[PDB]
């Protein structure tokens, strides 16, 4: 974690419990805001935000030197909260500024993101799973070529066997955790997953991309 | 109301009852968004999205020739969303298609839609004041010079004497409703009687018209 500090852990709770996610300090105007999936931030149909939502950027069993932020605004696809449309599973969490400090300018770094790629593209994705055989407190990564939805959906898939808790890292185009972020990490199917799923990042998240971080 | 259909009645409902606001069409990429309140379709902080949001162009007395529309998708602004933010009480409802026809193909008109205009503008505000003297049956309208917020927030107020029902009804540029929107009825203080206040259309609100507008 401390080698890609701009990932990192997210604590969320809703009315059936306390929870957790992965996000990834993206470059913004604001400096101020992470890149998750919708899921980890809204219900879908129509519900209630996430409450108390915490990112703590380069976690590492626990929080790093760089300590824990809490968000001021959640800014979810439109799809997601209003259908639950996995096709658009992103979001954009933008948070609180310390006496002048940014998330951005604390960590140091973050990643460049882009939008309307080819598919089936190599990536490296990035997360915190929780779920066995994981623990929740280590940076795990995937690494594969994209393929289609099997079930015919426009998400891609890539090999990966990371588990809930993971949703919401990030999906760096190329090898390492280096490259420009161009999706999250959505979902998988248990027991014991061998796909990652994460939406494709078209023009939709790039509109809520320049909306979300420019405060918003 | 029939020289004007664009202009239309909102129904929702929330936990708390059924209720009516206003809003507008508004000239879009995806043929099928209005401009509205923010608290026509959020509760705000901590609360949820309105249900079976319904729009009725050139409401009178009833549905129009136009007929009735549900919502798809409902695009509220962040600072609203999370907070409460009056100065972002603007948001955008993207429509049903019926049987392949949009709204605006169906109404065959729609309002162009402007941001970071200047502040102090002559505006015209419509909406469907549902609280007496009003029955909520009637389109009406108010006139005036803008001038600041008394609270000091980006807003702007109008003499009005539109009531409760009238929110999300748009505030034109010049005389009558032809003029480019370029904010909406949002609300009033208890402390001062028949002054309108709206939100100003800055880029916050041009960047979520940009994403709503394009379905999203």
């Amino acid at each position: 974690p401390a080698d890609s500090p701009h990932i990192g852990k997210v604590f969320f709770s809703t009315n059936q419990g306390d929870f957790v996610c992965s996000a990834n300090i993206v470059a913004s105007a604001n400096q101020s805001t992470v890149a998750t999936a919708g899921h980890c931030l809204h219900d879908g149909n129509g519900g209630q935000f996430a409450r108390n939502f915490v990112f703590a950027p380069a976690y590492d069993y626990g929080e790093s030197e760089h300590g824990v932020w809490a968000a001021e605004e959640l800014v979810t696809s439109a799809e997601w909260a209003n259908r639950g449309d996995f096709e658009h599973d992103y979001a954009f969490a933008v948070l609180e500024t310390k006496g002048g400090t940014t998330v951005q300018q604390q960590v140091g770094t973050a990643s460049p993101i882009a939008f309307n790629q080819p598919r089936g593209q190599y990536y490296s994705a990035y997360g915190y799973p929780a779920a066995a055989p994981f623990n929740g407190q280590e940076l795990h990564s995937c690494h594969g070529t994209a393929t289609n939805d099997p079930m015919g959906s426009s998400t891609q898939g890539i090999p990966c066997n990371m588990t809930g808790g993971s949703s919401g890292g990030p999906w760096f185009l190329g090898n390492g955790t280096g490259g420009a972020q161009n999706s999250t990490n959505s979902y998988g199917y248990t027991f014991l997953p061998n796909v990652m799923f994460g939406p494709y990042f078209g023009s939709g998240a790039q509109q809520n991309y320049n909306y979300a971080s420019t405060t918003n």
